[PDB]
């Protein structure tokens, strides 16, 4: 036939307009298409092409030309495929019924898609991810009232209104509309939509009307969360009678939660609302079919109530961040046969844990309940019950006294634990090291004594080790030196000893190592310069001496920063207290509330400039030492020029040890840096010059040492008080006494 000849050579001439032609390698003339990768074909005819994920780096023009207009063709998937420009007039296929565009950088006013209704037979059209917006007045319509799914989400779209504009003409048809994460404001109406399952108008602009459903007769998942909506959003859904999702989490409601439509709901958010009052008896109305609970992050308050019993198919419940109170309400949580994920975390439950929660070990994914302020010991019988599923605890920021039961070594699916900010006493029990899928192990702030468990060695996972302030003792295992996975090492504020080991390179995966305030000794290893993901040393008070190696700056230039996304706390040191040493301590923060900080007061010695955040580098690839805090040590003799050598560095802190020779002119290289202090030391001669292209400086300190001559007049020293300059005899010009 001709429309065989013509597939052929419709499909190749793509091909050859392809930047990377090497793409479709087996596509070729003379050859059948059937055989082609990327091809569907049912009785030797072309049915769909995949070219998803593939980088064609093409114009919509080309797809429109080469494959829209192919005989036959009923469905073409193009997601995230680096297909650009705009859609526009064209030739369509009347048997083309799904369309898949997502994930590409399509543009233009989204009114270029009424030009799909070429398309006669289209029913699923997918243009989510691209940058399509509406350029001022909403007028006219879309015109593809024969779309069953529209997916317009993660677009540009910003304008009033312009649901109705996607309505306009008629949605009989429409099933599934979702237009999230747009700057989309106004009315929307989709009463006359009569058939629609599913709406997502979520992460929008919507700040007025409250979408109106009308018989709401077919809605089953409906999602308006992530607005700044508030009102009767219970009478809008009342007749909602097959709803199975309501999402309606980050916005603006307020009062109690009202009347809801419960024999079809299978999930809930009110999450991020203004909610008050107690959780309503009603609700055990949703018993038989809930699944999902989500009511964090509100101000409700009083009990768990007992009816959740019946709701034996819950399988994750979340009440974090409102004011619940009283015990572990165990009776009501034992019933839930089908619970998975249990989240407390941040309210004012209290009392010791109940025996019985040994049962749910066998049950549950996660037990959080963090930020409570439970008391007693953690249940040595936790994890009994053979075939223990738990795969993450969370106890931290609570009042847990005791023991660190060895006993968790039986949970053995356990990924995550956090037993940080409690007052438990004993050691690290070495049968941790059974835990062999465990990831992060957070236990700082109690009163743990002891060594760090060699047996650590084998738990090959781990990922992070967060010790900070307790009361540890002996030194740095060798046995760390298996866990090869290791990127947070935070150890400060124990009493531990020797030396940093030369096994440290090896772990090629470590962004982050804290030692500060303890006894470690001898000389800085030059193998710290062979961790190619080093971003953040902190080594503040110690005995540390030797030189400084040179070899440790080697990696700059070349790192790329698996660390992002934790909760963290950078807690910065005022000058104002000589006990308190060092830039800052930055601070592992999940589940942990900040007005708990209160608590490090026993522990140390610094007053109150806080820095939240989750952790996030700025490069991404080929950056450098972003801290390096080594002050108030023993070292000695010359700063190395490769000091210079690192753009990323922020903070600079090798104050109070015994450097001497002059500052290399390498630090005016230093164009990220924000802090350098070098106060207190030996060094000798003049302030480079160089060092007045530096433009980021918010604090410098180069008091006590023997520096010479005039302070730089250009640049950011003008800036800074004397105090910063102090005691250095030879030292002059503003803004000290000008030079003789
Ligand atoms: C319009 O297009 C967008 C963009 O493609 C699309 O959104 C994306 O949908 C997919 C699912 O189709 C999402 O990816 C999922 O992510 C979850 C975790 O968040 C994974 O568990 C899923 O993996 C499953 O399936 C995989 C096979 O593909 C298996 O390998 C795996 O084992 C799992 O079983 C799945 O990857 C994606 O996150 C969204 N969001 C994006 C990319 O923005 C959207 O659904 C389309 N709209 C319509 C109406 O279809
Ligand atoms: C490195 O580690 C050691 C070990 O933590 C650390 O020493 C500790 O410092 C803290 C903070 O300065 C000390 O806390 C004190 O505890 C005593 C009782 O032992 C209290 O009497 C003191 O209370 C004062 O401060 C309170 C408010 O913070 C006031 O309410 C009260 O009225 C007092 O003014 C004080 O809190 C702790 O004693 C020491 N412990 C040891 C072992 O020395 C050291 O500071 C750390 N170094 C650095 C640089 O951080
Ligand atoms: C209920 O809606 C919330 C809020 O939109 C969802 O949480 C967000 O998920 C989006 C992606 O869809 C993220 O970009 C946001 O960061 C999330 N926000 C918050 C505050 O968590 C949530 O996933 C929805 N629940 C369900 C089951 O769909
Ligand atoms: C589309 O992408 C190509 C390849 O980078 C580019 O050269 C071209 O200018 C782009 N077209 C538009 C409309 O920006
Ligand atoms: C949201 O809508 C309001 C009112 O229409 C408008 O003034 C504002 O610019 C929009 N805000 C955003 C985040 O675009
Ligand atoms: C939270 O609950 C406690 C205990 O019932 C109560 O005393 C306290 O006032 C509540 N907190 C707030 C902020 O209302």
């Amino acid at each position: 036939s001709q429309s065989l000849y013509r597939e052929i050579h419709q499909l190749i001439s793509f091909k050859d307009v392809l930047p990377d032609k090497n793409l479709l390698p087996d596509w070729s003339s003379n050859k059948n298409p059937c055989t082609f990768d990327g091809v569907t074909c049912r009785d030797d005819k072309v049915t769909s092409i995949d070219l998803s994920s593939k980088p064609l780096n093409v114009g919509f023009s080309a797809v429109s030309s080469s494959l829209l207009s192919l005989t036959g063709l009923e469905s073409l998937f193009l997601s995230n495929s680096h297909i650009n420009g705009s859609v526009s007039g064209f030739k369509c296929s009347a048997s083309l019924t799904s369309l898949d565009l997502s994930r590409n950088s399509l543009s233009g006013p989204v009114t270029t898609l009424t030009s799909l209704g070429s398309c006669s037979g289209l029913k699923f059209l997918n243009v989510s991810s691209n940058t399509l917006d509406f350029p001022g007045k909403v007028s006219g319509g879309l015109k593809l009232n024969s779309l069953e799914v529209l997916d317009l989400s993660a677009n540009s779209i910003s304008g009033a209104n312009v649901v109705g504009w996607v309505l306009s003409d008629g949605c009989g048809e429409l099933k599934h509309l979702a237009i999230s994460g747009n700057k989309i404001s106004g009315d929307v109406d989709v009463s006359r939509c009569v058939n629609l399952e599913f709406l997502d108008v979520s992460s929008n602009n919507f700040s007025t009307g409250i979408p109106f459903l009308g018989d709401c007769s077919a809605l089953q998942h409906l999602d308006i969360s992530g607005n700044k909506l508030s009102g009767d959003f219970s009478r809008a859904i009342s007749t909602c009678t097959e709803l199975k999702l309501l999402n309606i989490s980050s916005n603006q409601f307020v009062g109690p939660i009202p009347p809801l439509p419960l024999k079809s709901l299978q999930y809930l958010s009110l999450a991020e609302n203004k909610f008050t009052g107690e959780i309503p008896d009603f609700l055990s109305g949703a018993c038989d079919t809930l699944t999902g609970l989500d009511l964090s992050g509100n101000h409700f308050y009083g009990a768990v109530p007992p009816f959740f019993g019946s709701c034996s198919l819950l399988e994750s419940l979340a009440l974090s961040s409102n004011n619940f109170s009283g015990e572990l309400p165990m009776d009501t949580l034992l019933k839930m046969r089908g619970l998975k994920v249990l989240d407390l975390s941040f309210n004012e439950f209290s009392g010791e844990l109940p025996e019985s929660l040994t049962n749910l070990s066998a049950s549950l994914l996660t037990l959080d309940l963090s930020s409570n302020n439970f008391s007693g010991p953690i249940l040595p019988n936790l994890c009994q019950n053979p075939k223990n599923t738990l795969q993450e605890l969370y106890l931290q920021n609570n009042g847990f006294t005791g023991k660190i039961p060895p006993t968790l070594s039986n949970c053995s699916e356990l990924v995550s634990l956090h037993l940080s900010f409690n007052y438990l006493s004993g050691t690290i029990p070495s049968s941790l090291g059974s835990l062999s899928k465990l990831r992060d192990l957070k236990l700082w702030l109690n009163m743990l004594e002891g060594e760090i468990p060699q047996e650590l060695m084998y738990v090959k996972t781990l990922e992070t080790l967060i010790l900070d302030f307790n009361d540890l003792t002996g030194e740095i295992p060798s046995g760390l030196s298996n866990c090869t996975n290791l990127n947070w090492i935070s150890l400060s504020n124990n009493r531990l000893t020797g030396e940093i080991p030369k096994w440290i390179g090896r772990l090629e995966n470590l962004a982050i190592l804290k030692l500060s305030n303890n006894s470690f000794s001898g000389n800085i290893p030059a193998e710290l310069g062979d961790c190619r993901s080093l971003i953040w040393l902190d080594l503040n008070t110690n005995l540390f001496n030797g030189t400084i190696p040179a070899a440790m700056f080697k990696q700059s230039g070349k790192i790329a920063a698996f660390i992002a996304g934790k909760r963290y706390v950078y807690i910065k040191n005022d000058g104002m207290k000589k006990e308190c040493h060092g830039a800052g301590n930055l601070l592992e923060f999940q589940g942990i509330r900040s007005e708990q900080l209160n608590r490090l007061s026993t522990r140390n010695p610094c007053n109150s400039r806080v820095y939240g955040g989750h952790t996030s580098p700025t490069f991404d690839n080929n950056g450098s030492m972003m801290f390096l805090d080594m002050s108030y040590n023993m070292l000695s003799g010359y700063i190395p020029k490769e000091i210079g050598s690192m753009p990323y560095l922020f903070i600079l802190n090798l104050g109070h040890n015994d450097i001497s020779g002059s500052i290399p002119d390498e630090v005016g290289d230093l164009r990220g840096l924000n802090i350098l202090d070098l106060s207190s030391n030996k060094l000798d001669g003049r302030i480079p010059q160089a060092m007045s292209a530096l433009t980021m400086l918010t604090e410098i300190d180069l008091s006590n040492n023997n520096l010479s001559g005039p302070i730089p007049e250009m640049g950011q020293f003008e800036t800074f008080p004397p105090a910063k300059f102090l005691n250095n005899p030879g030292l002059c010009g503003y803004p000290l006494p000008r030079c003789d």
